[PDB]
C-alpha cells in the first residue's frame, strides 16, 4: 500500500474533484482534514461525494463497511489501516441514525477522527 506521502497526494486529488461541487472554503476543508468537523450542510455533502470517490458507498447511498475495510488495506499505510479497519468497525452502528446519505458520511467520519485523533486524516 501507499506510503503517508503517496496517500496525502491521493487525497489532495480527491479533494480537487470534490471540493469544486460544494460552498466549502479553505478553512473548513483543511479543519476536516485536521479532525474539526464545521456543522455546515455543504461540507457534510462534500464528505458524501468524498465517500464516493474512494469506493466506500453503495447506491442506496449509504457506507458498505466490507468494501470500506478492503479499500483501507489496499490504500493506508500499514501504520493507519489496522487503526482505521478498527475504528469503521467501532463506528458502523452511526450511519443507521441518519436518514439522509449527508449525514450519514459526515458523522461516521466524525466517529471515524473521534476513535483516534492521531490517525485520523480526510480528504
Ligand atoms: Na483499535
Amino acid at each position: 500500500a501507499m506510503t503517508r506521502k503517496q496517500l496525502i497526494n491521493s487525497m489532495d486529488m480527491m479533494r480537487s474533484a470534490c471540493a469544486p461541487k460544494f460552498k466549502v472554503s479553505t478553512e473548513m476543508l483543511d479543519n476536516l482534514r485536521g479532525g474539526i468537523f464545521a456543522e455546515d450542510r455543504e461540507l457534510k455533502c462534500y464528505t458524501m461525494c468524498i465517500a464516493q470517490m474512494a469506493g466506500t458507498m453503495n447506491k442506496k447511498g449509504e457506507i458498505n463497511v466490507q468494501k470500506t475495510l478492503a479499500q483501507m488495506d489496499a490504500m493506508l499505510p500499514p501504520d493507519m489501516r489496522d487503526k482505521a479497519k478498527e475504528a469503521i468497525h467501532s463506528c458502523r452502528d452511526v450511519q443507521g441514525r441518519y436518514k439522509d446519505s449527508c449525514d450519514k458520511t459526515f458523522y461516521s467520519t466524525k466517529c471515524l477522527a473521534e476513535y483516534d485523533r492521531d490517525v485520523f486524516l480526510f480528504p
